[PDB]
């Protein structure tokens, strides 16, 4: 069994820009979720080899994690906030898809998503 290469965090062909929404997503949203007590499983890609989940990357074909998102925000990978918000939502949805409702990992993802939705609710207007 083998893990895939992690998601792209640098691509000079992909257009990108700094925006006030993207800065908020880094300084407020990512920062806040990262320090959550249940953040740790989501701070890097799922290691399906170490966790003995040989079917994980057969079920989850768009993996995402906050380590990747952090790198993307820090390296200004995105064109807009929606691209980043989609990465977060993919991360949560991956977890809800692969696991049964009420599992520990799902509860942890649901906690982060609650804080996520709190923070996106107060997403600033474009400057
Ligand atoms: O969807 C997932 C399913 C799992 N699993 C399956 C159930 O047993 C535990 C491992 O683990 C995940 C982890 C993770 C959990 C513990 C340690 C390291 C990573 C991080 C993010 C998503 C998942």
């Amino acid at each position: 069994s083998m893990n895939p290469p992690p998601p792209e965090t640098s691509n000079p062909n992909k257009p990108k820009r700094q925006t006030n929404q993207l800065q908020y997503l880094l300084r407020v949203v990512l920062k806040t979720l990262w320090k959550h007590q249940f953040a740790w499983p989501f701070q890097q890609p799922v290691d399906a080899v170490k966790l003995n989940l040989p079917d994980y990357y057969k079920i989850i074909k768009t993996p995402m994690d906050m380590g990747t998102i952090k790198k993307r925000l820090e390296n200004n990978y995105y064109w807009n906030a929606q691209e980043c918000i989609q990465d977060f939502n993919t991360m949560f949805t991956n977890c809800y898809i692969y696991n049964k409702p009420g599992d520990d990992i799902v509860l942890m993802a649901e906690a982060l998503e609650k804080l996520f939705l709190q923070k996106i609710n107060e997403l600033p207007t474009e400057e």
